[PDB]
């Protein structure tokens, strides 16, 4: 039933620096947040989001997370003159105390708990804070690393308190390890949290032996801590993105949350001089879809760090257009992941093994076009439309008379005509977004839209299909990858077949999604994906099937449907449509016949795809 996305912003929160000369914290400057709630402003989405304002935080929702004798340290700045502050702040390591920090460290926590509330209340469908100072770094009784107070925190402990929530999952995708969020919920089990961080064995700051992947949790939280530790810098768009296929999305689709946060550091960029890393800002735009079907999309970003002025703007509107449901950019030049990635990835993913066994190894303004069949009549979103042209049915009489002579259904000549002009429609016209068409057999239908799809032109199609049999697609040439779900042996390079028998088919086919068809779609970077569903459902996924891809070929995608399904027609367009995405409850084991399936499918294919690698190579 939601609807919008709430945007937070206060420019009070502008309204304090640091004083006196620290080479620690110069970096950390006001500009941060005008910046990038301008940048917003330029590229017209801050007006697109609904504008909750910024609230103080009750000093008993700052308790939450905070103790009493630490509060009332902080409570006592306002009235100090920077003789004092700069001696208070020594008292800790890498911040600064303003006369206005205390004041807007409550603005920041207050606006962070607005967004809460509007997410869990179905009053927005996510939202992002555009908070200072950060939060991740603080602790029970200390300020450390330009955080006062623990901001993503307070949101959780909130929502457990005053919604009942019993899984949260938090994701630190800064560049820096939040400690505080860790020492939170060490030995709490509901909050999920996940961090990747500079690392570089433990020379990076703030040089802490519990930022590795070491540490998981004490207690009956045990397996609900996840660091990631980036050993080495300079780590590219494939690194950040097989962290995600490999070890944060696996466990959390099983993990099942009830609301994600999002400690949004954007010094992970590329030119962030405290990161050093070289991922570029569009890989935000995906970091925040692939965690859209989560939570049935109930998604609260806060933001955290994020130094270089100009490359901090650009990575904060990718996030924001993912929010609204943009088309999320292509990235090309995607491979595997570099040595010491696969590394701690694969150390990682060992560790927590005994906790998600996904990670055991054996030993060694339209946005959808549909087209029911005629007659047919539907209630569809706010941004859908129905129906040929006479410039379309002349090439569709072409396409007949030279691959099909014997071929009279006008219901069919109806299939092809559609088709083609919604590829018109999607790829030229630049109109409409994705679409689906209900065709009547497919061997005319895939075969025609194909093929009128590379002409488009479309340098590159993934085409995904369930069901059992060949098709008409020849996948030699090395511009179209092939993905098949059915019930079948596999040889050349390009294709991919699944076949899963089952009452954890479900579970098996999420386990291979992110394992096995998002990494190999990413690299392979189509213009266009083209999906296929014969009458033969099981559709607890397809959902979050139609939903994931849309990462990729700018989120155009064609599907063709065999036989009308009410149900399943209706589930697949507003998965398209950019709609809420219902969770699947918590994701249990699949078979071991299942997975044996599928490792013998990574190393057959990991070495022309690398993104499917989660373990470094071993050299011959
Ligand atoms: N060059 C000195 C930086 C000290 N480290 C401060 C950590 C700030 C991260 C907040 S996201
Ligand atoms: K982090
Ligand atoms: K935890
Ligand atoms: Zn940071």
């Amino acid at each position: 039933a939601a609807s919008g996305s709430a945007l937070i912003f206060d420019e009070e929160m502008s309204r304090y620096k640091l004083l006196w000369t620290d080479p620690a914290c110069e970096i950390e400057v006001p500009e941060r947040l005008t910046v990038s709630y301008e940048a917003l402003r330029t590229h017209g989405l801050a007006q697109r989001c609904k504008a909750v304002p910024v609230r103080q935080a009750t000093e008993q929702e700052i308790l939450l997370a905070h103790s009493e004798e630490y509060l009332e340290a902080v409570k006592q700045t306002p009235g100090m003159n920077v003789e004092e502050l700069m001696a208070f702040s020594k008292k800790y390591n890498d911040v600064y105390f303003h006369q206005n920090i205390y004041h807007c460290a409550k603005l920041a926590a207050g606006a962070t708990l607005q967004l809460v509330d509007s997410v869990m209340k179905r009053e927005v469908r996510n939202g992002m804070a555009l908070v200072r100072p950060p939060g991740h770094h603080s602790q029970r009784s200390a300020a450390n690393g330009f955080c006062v107070f623990n901001n993503v925190a307070f949101a959780a402990l909130y929502a457990k308190k005053n919604y009942n929530l019993n899984r949260i999952l938090i994701v630190d995708w800064d560049v820096h390890h939040g400690q505080g969020i860790q020492y939170c919920f060490e030995e709490d089990p509901s909050v999920l949290y996940f961090s990747w961080h500079r690392y570089e064995h433990q020379s990076f700051w703030p040089n802490l032996p519990e930022s590795d992947y070491s540490s998981v949790g004490k207690g009956k939280g045990s397996g609900f801590n996840i660091n990631l530790p980036w050993n080495k810098v300079g780590m590219t768009n494939s690194d950040y993105l097989a962290a995600f296929f490999h070890v944060l999305l696996p466990v959390a689709y099983e993990f099942d949350p009830e609301l994600v946060i999002v400690s949004a550091g954007f010094d992970s960029a590329i030119g962030d001089p405290e990161g050093e890393m070289c991922a570029l800002p569009e890989i935000f735009a995906h970091l925040t879809h692939l965690l859209m079907p989560l939570a049935a999309g109930k998604m609260c970003v806060v933001l955290e760090g994020g130094y270089n002025l100009t490359s901090l703007g650009q990575s904060v509107c990718q996030t924001v257009h993912s929010l609204l449901g943009d088309p999320t950019p292509r990235i090309s030049g995607l491979g595997t992941a570099c040595d010491s990635a696969l590394e701690s990835i694969q150390n990682v993913r060992n560790v927590q093994s005994s906790y998600w066994s996904s990670f055991k190894h054996l030993a060694q303004s339209v946005r959808t076009v549909v087209v029911p069949p005629p007659g047919v009549e539907l209630t569809l979103p706010k941004n859908c439309q129905h129906s040929i042209s006479e410039s379309t049915a002349k090439e569709v009489q072409r396409i007949r008379d030279k691959h099909f002579h014997d071929l009279t259904d006008q219901n069919i000549l109806r299939s092809l005509g559609n088709i083609i002009s919604v590829l018109d429609r999607m790829m030229r016209s630049d109109e409409v977004c994705n679409g689906c068409v209900v065709v009547s057999d497919l061997s005319v239908s895939v075969q025609c839209a194909l093929q009128h799809a590379l002409t488009e032109p479309a340098e590159r199609v993934l085409v995904v299909y369930v069901g059992d049999g060949e098709l008409p697609v020849k996948t030699n040439d090395g511009k179209v990858f092939l993905v098949q779900i059915c019930t079948t042996e596999d040889k050349c390079v390009n294709r991919l077949t699944l076949c899963l028998r089952g009452e954890s088919l479900t579970a098996g086919f999420m386990q291979a999604l992110l394992g096995l068809i998002l990494p190999v779609a990413y690299e392979f970077n189509p213009a266009l994906v083209l999906g296929i569903v014969e009458e033969t459902r099981l559709m607890r996924v397809w959902g979050h099937m139609t939903c994931l891809i849309q990462g990729l070929a700018r989120g155009r995608m064609l599907t063709l449907l065999q036989g009308y399904d009410k149900d399943l027609l209706e589930l697949t367009v507003s998965a398209l449509s950019g709609a809420s995405i219902s969770p699947l409850g918590p994701l249990r084991a699949p078979k071991p016949e299942d997975v044996e399936m599928m490792e013998k499918q990574r190393q057959r294919l990991q070495e022309r795809w690398g993104l499917l690698r989660c373990t470094v190579s071993e050299s011959w």
